[PDB]
């Protein structure tokens, strides 16, 4: 398979990180300090944010809604890229806009699929629900996400445009 690139270092980037050496891609991280990486994989390559971006065309937003507004410096260099929307919020309705409607917004020349956000970190390693809700307003990004999903061992459901991210968003909370 070919290159990911995981943005955020945390829970949730370095399990599905290795999950995803595991299953055959090359995986680059993006993070803030690329000279901390002990508790990443020796098969991955850690580089700063704008270097992580142009090594691959999906990005995965391994990074909170919070700390999202990073990404306006970077649209440049984000232009035609995939970038999957993972957030949930601490609880409903926090916000207005869907996070990935928002992400949309920061980085309007990417193209903006939601998907994952119901997996919980480490899940992908214990292996114990494998749905995953994909929507997006481009069919040739969603289905390379959903791609993605089933080489993860996961089923994939397309529930149309952007505007079902809200409701995406709301499924753990409820
Ligand atoms: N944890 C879960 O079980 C889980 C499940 C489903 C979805 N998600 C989603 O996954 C995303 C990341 O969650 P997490 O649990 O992995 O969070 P986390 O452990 O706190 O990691 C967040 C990552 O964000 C990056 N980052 C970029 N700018 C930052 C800033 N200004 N302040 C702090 N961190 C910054 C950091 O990577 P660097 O330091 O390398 O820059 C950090 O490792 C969230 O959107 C969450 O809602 C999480």
């Amino acid at each position: 398979q070919g290159v990911v690139c995981i943005f955020g270092t945390g829970d949730f980037g370095k399990s599905l990180g290795l999950k995803m050496l595991q299953c055959g891609y090359s995986v680059v991280f993006g993070s803030r300090n690329p000279q901390v990486s002990s508790l990443l994989p020796r098969g991955a390559e850690v580089l700063c944010y704008s270097e992580a971006a142009s090594r691959s065309d999906v990005i995965v937003l391994a990074v909170h809604r919070e700390h999202y507004d990073f990404l306006a410096e970077l649209a440049d260099s984000l232009k035609g890229r995939v970038l999957i929307d993972v957030s949930n919020n601490q609880k409903m309705n926090q916000y207005p806009e869907s996070n990935a409607e928002y992400l949309a917004q920061l980085v309007p020349g990417a193209h903006v699929v939601k998907a994952f956000n119901t997996i919980s970190a480490w899940a992908l390693q214990s292996g114990t629900s494998r749905q995953v809700f994909v929507c997006g307003n481009d069919s040739k990004a969603k289905d390379r996400v959903m791609d993605i999903a089933r080489t993860l061992g996961l089923t994939p459901l397309d529930q149309g445009s952007l505007v079902a991210a809200k409701e995406i968003e709301n499924y753990p909370l409820q």
